């Protein structure tokens, strides 16, 4: 066991190992109780998060379990890995607090669309790693979900790693960035959605790269699928019969029939290999959609592709997501799971 020190941060009192040096503050709150510390066994700029609350109700117990599986899962180049995690208690009996460390990278993919000049190289290396990261996702039968680009950290040599491992009726509600990457089958609720989603995503995040300009920027959820169907085209009978809810079913046939766009008119002078993976990505049914691992297959990324370094998932347990269990059983599995942590090499 390490020895722990105690400091006051953010009206918290926070109790950490000795290896973790100079605790900060970062994200204004947007991350949660989240620090910037210098971490003396690696000689890294680390991200401490407290959790608040983490067995505060079934819900909140599950959700704090659910967050550190997935976060010792993940071990790829290309998505957010778990450094270490502790606890100051020394037994289940005084288990309260749950802290998570994390490599911290200089900004998210806003800060760079948003101030700097892309040529059509940065877009491609940017994109191909998303796709590197997402393939390696999906193989273990995991679903992002939640993919925009205040999710994907960067370092000035365009290295990018995928974050957020919810979301409320009024955080999707009017002209917010929250629902502009979204799918429309989940936007909408049609049916069961799969990982296709979030291939819908990376065509939204590629086609602003491209343009500098939000691809979807609806005011509202009606809004935002009257620009979606402009550009890909209303649904035809095939898709129709897989919308499961009959009131959106019903909802889609009251609008004017459309044909989908020309992408080479919309994306004027793009690079040929960007407006095709473009027309493969945002395709309305998301049965055709290309996948993943199609995607680093396509001639747009020839430069960086190679199939020997594009790596699949050990195999994930999600059993417990179907599970019905008492607050003490969810924090007795995560005490478990912070005991036989063992750090990256
Ligand atoms: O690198 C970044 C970053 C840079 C720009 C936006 O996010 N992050 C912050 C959020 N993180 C956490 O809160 C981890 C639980 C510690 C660590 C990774
Ligand atoms: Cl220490
Ligand atoms: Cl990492
Ligand atoms: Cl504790
Ligand atoms: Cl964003
Ligand atoms: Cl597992």
């Amino acid at each position: 066991r390490p020895t722990f020190y105690r400091q006051e941060l953010n009206k918290t009192i926070w109790e950490v190992p000795e290896r973790y040096q100079n605790l900060s503050p970062v994200g204004s709150g947007a991350y949660g109780s989240v620090c910037a510390a210098f971490d003396t066994k690696t000689g890294h700029r680390v991200a401490v998060k407290k959790l608040s609350r983490p067995f505060q109700s079934i819900i909140h117990a599950k959700r704090t379990y659910r967050e550190l599986r997935l976060l010792k899962h993940m071990k790829h180049e290309n998505v957010i890995g778990l450094l270490d995690v502790f606890t100051p208690a020394r037994s289940l009996e005084e288990f309260n607090d749950v802290y998570l460390v994390t490599h911290l990278m200089g900004a998210d993919l806003n800060n760079i669309v948003k101030c700097q000049k892309l040529t059509d190289d940065h877009v491609q290396f940017l994109i191909y790693q998303i796709l590197r990261g997402l393939k390696y996702i999906h193989s273990a039968d995991i679903i992002h979900r939640d993919l925009k680009p205040s999710n994907l950290a960067v370092n000035e040599d365009c290295e990018l790693k995928i974050l957020d491992f919810r979301h409320t009726d009024d955080e999707m509600t009017g002209y917010v960035a929250t629902r502009w990457y979204r799918a429309p089958e989940i936007m909408l609720n049609w049916m069961h959605y799969n990982q296709t989603v979030d291939i819908w995503s990376v065509g939204c995040i590629m086609a602003e790269l491209l343009t500098g300009r939000t691809l979807f920027p609806g005011t509202d959820h009606i809004d935002q699928l009257k620009l979606i169907l402009r550009l890909v085209g209303t649904p035809g009978a095939e898709l129709l019969k897989k919308i499961s809810s009959e009131s959106a079913r019903n909802y889609i046939q009251s609008l004017a029939q459309m044909p989908k766009m020309n992408f080479a008119n919309v994306f004027i002078g793009a690079n040929p290999l960007a407006v095709d993976l473009l027309e493969k990505m945002l395709v309305l049914d998301s049965d055709k959609r290309i996948t993943a691992a199609q995607a680093l297959a396509h001639a747009y990324f020839a430069q960086y592709h190679d199939p020997d370094d594009e790596p699949v998932a050990d195999p994930y347990d999600q059993s417990f997501e179907s599970r019905d269990l008492l607050i003490d059983e969810w924090k007795s599995l995560t005490y478990d799971e912070v005991i036989s942590f063992v750090p990256p090499p």
